[PDB]
Formats: C-alpha cells, sequence, structure tokens
C-alpha cells in the first residue's frame, strides 16, 4: 500500500526520514536509528526510509515523518480540521484550494485534516498559519520542520506535482523581543494560566497587566501585544468603554499603579509569582 504510492517513492529518494509518537497532544519526532528525540535541523539526526520503518518496528512508533529542508523541493501544506466525520471537506477555502493546489494529498493522522505536498517554493508574503473562524487553519512550510506521513490518500492524489504556489496568496494571510520578555515572565512564575469559573477574571486582568507594566518598562504597545498572546485575553479586551476599550484602561491603570520597572540593567519587582 503505502510503498506503492508515487509521492512516497518520490520522497524515499531522500534521507530526510524520521518517527514519532503522540506524547500529551503534540507529535514528537526520532531519530529511526537510535530512537532518540531528532532535531529537525541535524541532518545526522534522519535515517532514510528502510531506516524509519525499521525503527518504526523497533520502538513502537506511530508512524513516519519527512523533514523539510530548504535544498530539497518539497513544500508542506496542511489544512487543519477541514474534513466532516465522513473524511469530506467541510471548509469552503480548503475545497477551492484543492482545486487550484493538484498535487499529492493526504489525510491527517487525526482524520480532519489534508497534507498536501507540492515541489516548488512558498510566496514570500505570506504568513506561515492563517486561522479562520470556524476553528480551521491553513500552514505553509518548506523547511525547519517535518511532516507527518500517513500514505492515506485523498482522493486518488497520490503524486507530487510541480506548481507555482503564489496563488497560495489567496488563501493565506498576507505579511509585510516580545517572545524574549514573555520567556522571561514565564520562567519566573509571573505568566497567568488560564482563568478557571469561580475566578473574577477582570481582577486576573488587573494583576497581570501590573506585572505586565513592571516587565515591559511600561511600554502600553508592548503590554498590549504581549496581553493577546496570554490565557486571560477575550473579546472583552477589545471592548468599548468610556473614552476607550476595556483592555486599553487596564493597561494604563496599570502604567499609573505600578512604580517600579524593569529596565535591562537586570532590576526586580513588586509583585510575587
Ligand atoms: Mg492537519
Ligand atoms: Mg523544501
Amino acid at each position: 500500500m503505502i510503498m506503492e504510492i508515487p509521492a512516497i517513492k518520490a520522497l524515499s529518494r531522500y534521507a530526510q526520514w524520521v518517527i514519532w509518537k503522540k506524547a500529551a497532544d503534540t507529535k514528537i519526532p526520532y531519530n529511526p536509528n537510535n530512537g532518540k528525540k531528532a532535531s529537525s535541523t541535524d541532518p545526522l539526526a534522519w535515517g532514510d526510509i528502510d531506516e524509519a520503518q525499521a525503527g518504526l518496528v523497533r520502538y513502537g512508533a506511530n508512524g513516519l515523518g519527512f523533514v523539510l529542508t530548504k535544498s530539497d523541493p518539497f513544500v508542506f501544506i496542511d489544512l487543519d480540521h477541514v474534513l466532516d466525520e465522513n473524511k469530506r471537506v467541510k471548509c469552503e477555502w480548503a475545497r477551492q484550494l484543492l482545486k487550484e493546489i493538484k498535487s499529492y494529498t493526504e489525510i491527517s493522522p487525526s482524520g480532519d485534516g489534508l497534507h498536501v505536498v507540492v515541489s516548488g517554493k512558498l510566496p514570500d508574503y505570506i504568513k506561515h498559519k492563517t486561522k479562520f473562524d470556524d476553528g480551521s487553519a491553513l500552514e505553509v512550510y518548506e523547511s525547519g520542520r517535518y511532516m507527518t506521513i500517513t500514505g492515506e490518500v485523498f482522493d486518488g492524489r497520490d503524486d507530487i506535482k510541480e506548481l507555482d504556489l503564489s496563488i497560495l496568496g489567496e488563501f493565506a494571510e498576507h505579511k509585510i523581543d516580545d517572545e524574549a520578555i514573555i520567556d522571561l515572565m514565564k520562567r519566573k512564575g509571573q505568566w497567568p494560566d488560564a482563568p478557571a469559573d469561580g475566578d473574577d477574571w477582570s481582577s486576573l486582568d488587573m494583576s497581570f497587566a501590573n506585572r505586565l507594566a513592571f516587565w515591559c518598562g511600561k511600554d502600553i504597545e508592548r503590554m498590549d501585544r504581549i496581553f493577546r498572546q496570554s490565557p486571560l485575553m477575550r473579546q472583552k479586551w477589545d471592548r468599548p468603554t468610556a473614552g476607550s476599550t476595556y483592555g486599553r484602561i487596564t493597561l494604563k491603570k496599570a502604567c499609573d499603579f505600578v512604580d517600579s520597572v524593569y529596565d535591562p540593567a537586570l532590576r526586580n519587582e513588586s509583585d510575587c509569582p
């Protein structure tokens, strides 16, 4: 079955294969030759498909993976949550993409998404991940990452095709440190958990806003960017309230309340983790 798929034979012309196992809610890639965790950028942590299939058996893994590199011709298009229970496409944007990008297509391991593998290059003005309102999403990659390989061919599309992908711009959002201070607040116990029922969410907002004022140097714009990636973000944040929004009033009250400020001369703080 899987060894008879033309796309698999094309991919098997590369020693960029891994195996993966499901751990928690994510799929971890493994070196198929020693069973250790595999880096997506170390070529000697991978194997050819013979080694990957033997390691899949040897270590009891859940499936094969393939690591994309800038040098190989492959592009990975991931259609998240686009299939119904009968493995039929339920998102109109996804139905359109498949009409316009015809190449190797397989059902993803969870059974409700699709993988499309194309020979080409991505447009430079599209974002790696686009999320839609119905919970579906579009992810595109051509390097620095592995894809799971299921061999569950969709609509008989078993062959990788050479295709220009500029028209991916119809579907992906167009594009034109914060993560540092995030990581800083996280490792110092200052990053909030998602609210549980019974919590005064608005009070969680202010406590986190105060911590943001310190760690962000009262940079209101940074504070806002940072809050939107936190488990306390909700639609109320952008709610018009009096002269502005609930979020903007919260952040300004935080800036007025906190006295101390973290300056990267490594200073420390009023609020405890
Ligand atoms: Mg998927
Ligand atoms: Mg590539």
